[PDB]
């Protein structure tokens, strides 16, 4: 199926012919170098990569021959280390002789600290470290998604608290609508799973499948969604049957919440006449677990939320909570999924507070904004060789030498270099061996991942 | 392997309970809308059709898996088990939809229908909305192929003006985006899209995709060359950079070799090492295997200009027929840092002002070519435009299209998208859209050779 001998940058293929004689070790590391400032990042995703692509017998005679042919044509010359891959196949039954150490999945670590390290375990495979860089560095994506998601969660927790006095339901405040905005099916799954580290709402079940497959969970409902009615289905009934459309929907989905666009024809007539009275007997009767969620009209993200809230406020009973903020009845809520990114989320929620509107009233959705438009540059994700051993001599190639992560008694994180960690300075290394010679040596359930990524 | 019943936005799962009774048709379309990148390269649909939609994609096992997944996901039974079983029993699991599209590789101006989708069996009215997700992801290869072609245009302009021809244009932009994209699948798709316009890529997966889903007569559709970076050269120590260089050039002499030159000494490497010390091993390299020098970091233009100058003094520089400086055939430069469509223009412009032929330099694009792209760059939009209920028809950015769409060209060759089925009259040339998928079968397929031909630049 997938061939790891063909999963590296092409130029790295020739590295086994570029090192000095007797090079026995190449040690490399990944960090989110320093440079809404993302001060701390969530380390998430390496486990997926290790399990899906690196563990077990990943080298076969068949795969060796495939790579030899592919590369012969690619470089128009035989520059493929066939013998080197044959050694791995025969010596370790196709298992990769490398060791990867990393901070636990879900850990929140400030920028500029070692997150994981990679090195070969057999001197003959000094070239392997550079080779697997490509596959490992893609962990930047789930790290970045989990990080940007958590930052948005911090914004939501702050205002939810100040406006309601608590954080109940925080986990359902930001929904992942990024399926259609990402670059591939695989990316959709990875990204959705990274969002689920922080929240539970997603429209990409592939995220849940990845979690259950690569991490494991005891959580009864790790990821959820609610039926949603959009323009495409409502307008199919016609302007004269919008009421029938609305009644049909709410009656079809009465035991769970339901999202319905109010912008199909006229939000006023829809909220004031249809919802307001014509079908009122179907709304007020809904449980607090299955509220009607109104998806505001098109326009400015903040303005629209207020407008719809003010309208609804005029037709339904609003009350002030213990914190003194306007709160719609339990059977009625609002969702803003258009133009909501990390920066805009701020202004929106900010405006709501200043207008006496509680955050309990609204939830948000983000699409290609939280799964796409993100790059390695956001957190300055960097992978580099920091230590090499040639002719028995240890040399430093960014951070220098062998690295280790530590947390001081004051609760600060520090990455010690040049093997200084060996001096047992600041306790024990926080990086743990997760992969060694083809075997995943330490794994985490998704429950642990979420616990480690929890808000401070 | 893959369960298409689980590959749609969640909220679309319940649509089979949202339409009026006897809704028999749902017709939707895809376009790169314009406001108020003038042309896009349509590429990638065929990969999706063949990999995910064709053949028997529904099985009892998949239907059951979906039922369980959605029951937990929605906390209620809102999965159309009956509707999917119907496809399994009536069409042996083949999807009853028809997709029409402009040819793969075709160049179409913005604001025009590119592909359409509709159910072929009235009982499957709900299927059109369902597959939107998987089909709209074509926005990615479309965008990559389009952006890549725009850069090709810039390079073509300056290569022609500075050398007189476009020889070797296909090797001027190398794809180094493997490490900068979000996944393995995305790497392959993206690399394939770049290969629509160029041949250099460091992602062999892109070539695999081309051969598997398109096919080619080209004996070498994608290529790369050995390259030496800092992590490998610095391993030798500052005092052995010359040996590192010597070793590498000797190792790879029948093929071109890329070598970083800013490890330690930037001037000494070009002047002394490459010059006085190893010149004998460079001037001897054939024109098919030149030494490729990769410049230091910093401003991309300044660095390119500074490197050419240093070399241009230690090596014999000529003057082509257009009067621009040209390095000897065994020596070239590559700039793979900080290059995107905006920076590319500034660089080639700078070289022209400095009288340097574009022949001397090639470029590399990474994350800024396969990741710094979104659906909004080209305003990729998918929308329902026609619906039939009870046997009756129903219906910032430019307005959306309505009714049955068709693509044509005026006698002047101007592209026009006709709406409300007006295309039936064929006032202009018949519909340019072709049926590429129908009831589980891919009905029209393009070789990557046709794709590249359709995407060629306009000589004008």
């Amino acid at each position: 199926e997938f061939n790891i001998l063909l999963a590296t940058d092409s130029y790295k293929v020739t590295h086994y012919k570029q090192y000095p004689p007797n090079t026995s070790k190449v040690y490399s590391y990944f960090e989110c170098r320093e440079k809404v400032k993302y001060e701390e990042t969530v380390f998430y995703g390496l486990q997926y990569i290790l399990n899906k692509y690196l563990k077990g017998k990943v080298v076969t005679k068949e795969k060796i021959q495939e790579a030899k042919e592919v590369y012969r044509e690619h470089f128009q010359d035989d520059v493929f280390n066939e013998r080197g891959w044959n050694y791995i196949l025969e010596k370790y039954d196709g298992h990769l002789p490398i060791e990867v150490k990393a901070v636990p999945e879900g850990s929140v670590i400030p920028r500029g600290n070692v997150l994981f390290t990679v090195e070969n375990t057999d001197p003959e495979c000094y070239w392997l470290t550079n080779w697997i860089e490509t596959i490992l560095v893609q962990s930047w994506y789930p790290i970045t998604v989990a990080t940007n998601s958590r930052e948005q969660k911090k914004i939501l927790a702050k205002y939810l608290l100040e406006t309601s006095g608590n954080l109940d339901g925080l986990e359902y405040k930001l929904h992942d609508f990024g399926y259609r905005g990402v670059s591939s099916q695989e990316t959709a799954g990875i990204g959705a799973s990274a969002h689920l580290v922080n929240f539970k709402g997603t429209d990409t079940v592939a995220g849940i499948a990845l979690i259950k497959k690569y991490y494991g969970t005891k959580d009864p409902v790790p990821g959820y969604s609610v039926p949603a009615a959009e323009h495409s289905t409502i307008t199919a009934w016609g302007k004269d049957h919008e009421k029938d459309a609305f009644e049909h929907i709410v009656t079809q989905f009465s035991s769970v919440p339901v999202s319905v666009v109010s912008d199909s024809y006229d939000i006023y007539n829809a909220c004031e006449k249809i919802w307001g009275e014509d079908l009122r007997h179907l709304i007020v009767s809904r449980s607090t677990e299955a509220p009607l969620i109104i998806r505001p009209d098109s326009g400015n993200p903040l303005d629209t939320v207020l407008k719809v809230l003010d309208i609804l406020g005029k037709k339904f009973p609003v009350s002030e909570n213990s914190k003194g903020y306007k709160l719609l009845p339990p059977y009625l809520r609002v969702i803003q999924g258009d133009g909501v990114d990390i920066n805009t989320l701020q202004e929106i929620v900010e405006g709501m507070k200043q207008k006496k509107w509680s955050i309990e009233n609204v939830s948000f959705g983000s699409g290609g904004a939280l799964l796409q438009k993100l790059t390695r540059d956001l957190l300055n994700c960097s992978f580099k060789c920091s230590y090499v051993v040639t002719n028995g001599l240890g040399v430093n190639v960014s951070k220098k030498g062998r690295l280790s992560l530590h947390r001081t008694p004051a609760g600060t994180f520090v990455t010690l270099e040049e093997g200084k960690g060996d001096l047992e300075e600041y306790g024990h290394d926080l990086l743990h061996t997760v992969f060694k010679n083809g075997k995943v040596t330490k794994s985490y359930s998704f429950d642990e991942v979420r616990k480690n990524a929890q808000l401070n």
